């Protein structure tokens, strides 16, 4: 077995991650780094809305786990958490349940400058998975998403989970 379980083992100056979205609103999501679980369901750090786990670029040790209700929450928090993210920073972020609807321009953007592509069209309870960056300067190659689509849903009202895995490049 490989760190996160992952398919294949990371090239040298490389770190491990393996993270899914939640499911409907009953499965939390779940987010690995270097074979460490950063938040999950059994760890009971998971809620609705947004799961960021923060972790130093440059040894892969997590800095923070929070989660900001994009339901029912108020964005200010939310906005102030991103603000504060210092450079150098991997940054790991999955949906639960809705990740969308109290997200404004200002968030988005904080977002997307972090290397997401898919947080400027993410609407209500879309799946979402990325691994960006502070300081990043492309889009990143680590993002997936499923938008809710009531014609091709897996569950009742919601998409089925998200998944990603890969190697993040260690900051020298």
């Amino acid at each position: 077995r490989y760190k996160c379980g992952i398919s294949k083992a990371c090239p040298e100056k490389h770190f491990a991650f393996k993270m899914a979205s939640g499911a409907a609103n009953v499965v939390g999501p779940k987010i690995c780094l270097e074979d460490n679980v950063l938040m999950s369901g059994v760890k009971n750090n998971v809620g609705r809305g947004i799961n960021v786990a923060l972790a130093n670029g440059k040894t892969g040790e997590v800095l923070d786990t929070k989660y900001f209700d994009m339901w029912g929450g108020d964005v200010a928090p939310f906005i102030e958490f991103l603000k504060a993210i210092q450079d150098g920073t991997i940054v790991l972020m999955g949906t639960y349940d809705d990740g969308a609807t109290k997200l404004n321009d200002e968030a988005r953007r904080l977002i997307a400058d972090l290397g997401s592509t898919s947080i400027t069209n993410l609407g209500f309870r879309d799946n979402w998975v990325f691994c960006g960056g502070k300081g990043i300067k492309t889009k990143s190659p680590f993002e997936q998403h499923i938008k809710n689509n009531k014609d091709t849903n897996k569950y009742e009202g919601w998409p089925e989970v998200v998944e990603m895995e890969g190697c993040i490049p260690q900051k020298q």
